[PDB]
């Protein structure tokens, strides 16, 4: 069923909550053992946000490998994304060290350090090109090169050494800055716009690792971002595009990371930005 009709069935019902709600009924529930370890308690943001033990991230240390991340992979799209919480002020290191192992080329950043007068996520990147951050912990250096501001994001160039082995790469940070306080965009225009800068850097690409996508808990807008890149992506390749139902995706997604899209109104929003990508595409 075409999601445009669907999209005006259900808000003309006005059946958001309930067909959300048969979402939460319906997604994988799977063991967060590794997660829930009382050594990890303070590699955790929120006690109800865990990644799976099949999906997670491992670090490759022997002392303690656990992050609050996972691996999103999806087969017919051909996609990978790493979906993680903001990071801690005890998980930086961590988080770059990720980084560094998975060879990602771009993080995506959904959210602003405070938000509602609260720390969302820790300064984890340097603001100054002359002031560089060290993290002992993992034995990394990270340099500011270059920022680029805009109305609705913020580009920066970052180069980020090995202390180890001297190496050295670029990576890219997409910042997403106007995501309101309380509820979803009005239009999803500057976010489509967002996804399309993210793709056109090579950072969504095969020739990387997964890019790292985060907000504060990592399945809300994390969950959003890559909901509508993957239905988009389908509705590229497959002969008949209406076949794509983008409930399915989302179930699929959460067969990864629980709780992916937190909200009816995100829920709502992500068919708003699937429809209006596909119409900007195909054709007016
Ligand atoms: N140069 C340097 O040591 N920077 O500290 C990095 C850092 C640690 C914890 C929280 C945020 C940033
Ligand atoms: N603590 C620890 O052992 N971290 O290992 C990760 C790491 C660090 C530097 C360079 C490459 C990998
Ligand atoms: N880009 C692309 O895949 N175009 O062909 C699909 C299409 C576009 C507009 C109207 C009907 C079909």
């Amino acid at each position: 069923m075409e999601m445009e009709k669907e999209f005006e069935q259900i808000d003309k019902s006005g059946s958001w909550a309930a067909i959300y709600q048969d979402i939460r009924h319906e997604a994988s529930d799977f063991p967060s053992r590794v997660a829930k370890l009382p050594k990890n308690k303070n590699r955790n943001r929120y006690r109800d946000v865990s990644p799976f033990d099949h999906s997670r991230i491992k670090l490759h240390q022997e002392d303690n490998d656990y992050i609050n991340a996972s691996l999103i992979k999806m087969e017919e799209a051909q996609r990978s994304y790493i979906l993680t919480q903001g990071p801690l002020p005890n998980t930086v290191g961590h988080f770059w060290e990720m980084v560094w192992e998975q060879k990602s080329r771009g993080v995506v950043m959904l959210n602003r350090v405070m938000e509602k007068g609260s720390l969302k996520c820790a300064q984890y990147w340097p603001q100054k090109e002359e002031k560089e951050m060290i993290f002992e912990d993992t034995n990394l250096k990270l340099t500011l090169i270059s920022e680029d501001i805009k109305s609705y994001y913020t580009v920066r160039q970052l180069e980020l050494e090995n202390l180890t082995t001297q190496e050295t790469r670029e990576i890219l940070h997409f910042h997403y800055t106007t995501w309101p306080d309380f509820g979803v965009p009005e239009s999803p225009a500057s976010f489509l716009n967002f996804l399309f800068k993210v793709r056109e850097s090579g950072s969504l690409s095969p020739e990387h690792g997964p890019v790292v996508v985060h907000c504060s808990a990592g399945i809300g807008r994390s969950g959003t971002f890559c909901l509508a890149d993957t239905c988009l992506l389908l509705m590229d390749k497959r002969k008949d595009p209406s076949s794509v139902d983008i409930k399915k995706v989302l179930l699929e997604m959460r067969k990864f990371r629980m709780g992916l899209i937190q909200t009816a109104d995100q829920l709502r929003f992500s068919y708003l930005a699937v429809i209006e990508g596909a119409k900007f595409i195909m054709g007016d």
